[PDB]
């Protein structure tokens, strides 16, 4: 009866892709989570007053073409694209992800939400403003997390669920 979406998150090694998984699904924060698990996890969810079913995508692996992986990503209905808010190099790889996404999707509108992580570190190096100006670039909107406190980790997921429903 609900409507079931796939999500997936992105970003470079190390932004919190797996810390932010892990407190929408499991509500704690993990400080050494094991670089190589790329695992998916389900979880029901209320959105404006409507149930969905998220299958939710952990991403992980090499940096390296892989003919299989495309095929995966090409699956995904939505994608978290997740850089650190303390880390100049990762906002840099958004527009590769991105790029991927598009390529392995014949070039869709796909949904997507720019996330930046880390909000809780006071060592910012990305302003609020450069990451609004690039998502307005884009198209997409653009949502600042913590993973360590939780902030914002609901709304970035719901925010994809709604760019998911207007998409299709
Ligand atoms: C510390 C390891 C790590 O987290 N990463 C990030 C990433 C892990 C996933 O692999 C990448 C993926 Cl899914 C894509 C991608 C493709 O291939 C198609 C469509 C969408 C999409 F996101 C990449 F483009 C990547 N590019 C480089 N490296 C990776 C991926 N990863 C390895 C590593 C940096
Ligand atoms: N301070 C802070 N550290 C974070 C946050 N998100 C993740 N981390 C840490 O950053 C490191 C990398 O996180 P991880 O989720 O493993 O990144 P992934 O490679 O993108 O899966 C870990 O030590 C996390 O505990 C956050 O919002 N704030
Ligand atoms: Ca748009
Ligand atoms: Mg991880």
């Amino acid at each position: 009866g609900m409507t079931e979406y796939k999500l997936v998150v992105v970003g470079a090694c190390g932004v919190g892709k797996s810390a932010l998984t892990i407190q929408l699904i499991q509500n704690h924060f993990v400080d050494e989570y094991d670089p190589t698990i790329e695992d998916s996890y389900r979880k029901q969810v209320v959105i404006d007053g409507e149930t969905s079913l998220l299958d939710i995508l952990d991403t992980a692996g090499q940096e390296e073409y892989s003919a299989m992986r495309d095929q995966y990503m090409r699956t995904g209905e939505g994608f978290l694209l997740v850089f650190a808010i303390n880390n100049t190099k990762s906002f840099e790889d958004i527009h590769h992800y991105r790029e991927q996404i598009k390529r392995v999707k014949d070039s869709e509108d796909v949904p997507m939400v720019l996330v930046g992580n880390k909000s809780d570190l006071p060592s910012r190096t990305v302003d609020t403003k450069q990451a609004q100006d690039l998502a307005r670039s884009y198209g997409i909107p653009f949502i600042e997390t913590s993973a360590k406190t939780r902030q914002g980790v609901d709304d970035a997921f719901y925010t994809l669920v709604r760019e998911i429903r207007k998409h299709k």
